[PDB]
């Protein structure tokens, strides 16, 4: 007679509190046995959840269970089908979806993966369990000026890529291996050259890999600029806070980062949402 429930939170983030009400509208749970076996999902989205005080009700016998979640998956995302009593949580991937160019140049819907729980319930008293937040997917603003001002760089003579195979993720939130995917522009704006900008996405950015900014010339096709993003985040002082490079990765998710160029395209200085940092030139 008595229920089980799911509180979601999102506080794994910047400001350091839960924004769970503000920005998820759907979140998917994920119940396996004692043995790891599947047993079901259950999805809500919508009005309920944005409320302040969205609880998930769970109908579930008495017994020992692993939680997991994921939260905003809708049409960018493939998620495997389990089948109750068979498949286990290694059986489950989130792969996100690419044709045969592994180009992928559109604003993904946020996602979030939702950390697995122990969950013990015996019936004798309401519970309720939480789900912990992690955002995957990342945005980014790039500008691109001359250090000295005294060129113009013109950011429409150039192809933008994020560089990475990024694209597939296990149940508990690792890359799986997969085929490196081209992220380019989903939106450009050159109004005021000093205004200009792209807009791009990513899926997961992690300190030990080597996720690449590209940028191409259209006009001779050569690569002009080449760096490792993740490097020059973690370079960076996690925006005044005292972060792990990981940590600070997983809690912003949204980067708009000025490249100061020098003629040579050679990186004099960085601007990470608002902190400005010198690229010394033996780590450019």
């Amino acid at each position: 007679e008595c229920r089980l429930s799911v509180k979601f939170k999102y506080d794994y983030n910047m400001e350091f509190a839960d924004a769970f009400h503000a920005q998820v509208d759907k979140v998917e749970l994920y119940v396996f046995d004692k043995n790891g076996k599947y047993l079901f999902k259950q999805a809500e989205e919508g009005s309920a959840l944005s409320t302040g005080n969205y609880l998930m009700e769970v109908e579930l016998p008495v017994g020992q269970y692993q939680f997991m979640a994921w939260a905003g998956a809708r049409d960018s995302y493939d998620i495997t089908s389990l089948t109750p009593g068979v498949s286990t949580l290694t059986d489950l991937k989130l792969k996100l979806k690419r044709e045969a160019s592994l180009i992928i140049n559109k604003r993904m819907e946020t996602l979030w993966y939702g950390e697995v729980i122990n969950v013990n319930f015996d019936g004798t008293v309401h519970q309720t369990e939480t789900i912990n937040l992690i955002r995957d997917t990342k945005i980014v603003r790039f500008g691109f000026q001359s250090y000295t001002g005294s060129w113009t760089l013109d950011m429409n003579d150039y192809d933008y890529e994020i560089i990475e195979s990024n694209g597939h993720l296990g149940h508990d939130n690792s890359l799986l291996d997969d085929d490196v995917l081209s992220f380019r522009p989903y939106y450009m704006e050159q109004k005021d050259p000093a205004t200009a900008y792209v807009d791009m996405n990513t899926m997961r950015l992690m300190e030990d890999r080597k996720t690449r900014l590209v940028l191409t010339e259209k006009a001779s096709g050569k690569r002009v600029f080449d760096i490792n993003l993740i490097d020059y985040l973690a370079m960076t002082n996690a925006e005044g806070k005292n972060l792990s490079t990981q940590e600070y990765l997983d809690r912003q998710s949204n980067y708009h980062i000025i490249f100061f160029l020098s003629e040579s395209w050679l990186a004099v200085q960085i601007v990470v949402n608002g902190w400005v940092h010198r690229i010394q030139e033996e780590n450019q």
